[PDB]
């Protein structure tokens, strides 16, 4: 089973299974089973990871105490904030986006050893910790062999990419058959590329609206009206338009690379 959709956005079944089971195991009393407190999700940037995490946690009705970079005493602060949401009978977990990093490893290690009592007097709630990153340094291996941290490698399949995109363009004109074709036309592109693609079409349509109205008339039409910020009408999103936008972003990706490579031919001055 497992219902893999939240607000029209698709969740990868295997991503969801690992995460839900992790959280569930952490909120049950098992016989003599070493339950990892931490779950490390890794793969190349731009894929689902943090976004998928947010959708699973939402589906379950969880408001997670989140962080990124962004001393190491803040981890204990956010941890206890989550442990307090549990005390008030509201399932919560600690979610750390994108992984000086020397103390955090220890801070995580001290929590993993004594999670029911983490201070910085009464004894607190156990909080599952969910971490997203790129490769996860050999720095994290002591938790891995102990069984305090479980490592999960996740890379989206063609169906995950298609699933996610249908959710991204759910509110838009486009047919699903066209969304599949667009995904197939850019197989070297991560999921955030399709999000960047949609964002640029909107950014261009707002420019057409601004150019057609005029700089001087924007203020009065947008803010003066006794109630609410106006709803912007969705642009006509054909396959060909999305395709031109897509190809344009690839050019921008390539030109940045070309420029960096071309600079090697000129002396440092």
């Amino acid at each position: 089973n497992l219902d893999n959709m939240m607000d029209g956005f698709y969740i990868a079944p295997a991503f969801m299974d690992k995460l839900v089971v992790h959280i569930t195991k952490n909120f049950l009393t098992l016989p003599n089973i070493k339950v990892p407190l931490i779950l490390g999700i890794w793969g190349g940037k731009g894929q689902g990871k943090s976004f998928q995490c947010e959708l699973v946690m939402a589906k379950m009705g969880i408001n997670p105490i989140m962080m990124s970079a962004g001393p190491a005493k803040l981890i204990r602060q956010r941890y206890r904030e989550a442990a307090d949401l549990i005390k008030k009978g509201k399932m919560c977990c600690l979610f750390i986006n994108d992984l000086t990093t020397q103390y955090t490893v220890n801070n995580q290690m001290v929590n993993a050893t004594l999670m029911n009592i983490a201070d910085n007097k009464e004894e607190n709630a156990r909080v599952p910790i969910i971490c997203t990153g790129n490769d996860f340094s050999t720095l994290y291996a002591p938790l891995i062999r102990d069984g305090r941290m479980e490592k999960f490698y996740w890379a989206p399949t063609r169906e995950d990419r298609i699933g996610v995109c249908k959710g991204i363009f759910r509110t838009d004109k486009i047919k699903d058959e066209d969304i599949v074709t667009l995904v197939d036309q850019f197989p070297g592109q991560s999921i955030d590329f399709f999000g960047a693609l949609r964002a640029r079409v909107y950014d261009d349509e707002v420019r057409k609206f601004v150019e057609s109205l005029g700089v001087e008339k924007i203020g009065k039409r947008l803010v003066n009206s006794r109630e609410g910020p106006p709803v912007f009408e969705q642009p006509e999103m054909t396959y060909e338009k999305l395709m031109e936008y897509g190809n344009m972003l690839v050019m921008e990706q390539e030109n940045v690379k070309r420029v960096q490579l071309a600079e090697t031919y000129l002396s440092q001055a």
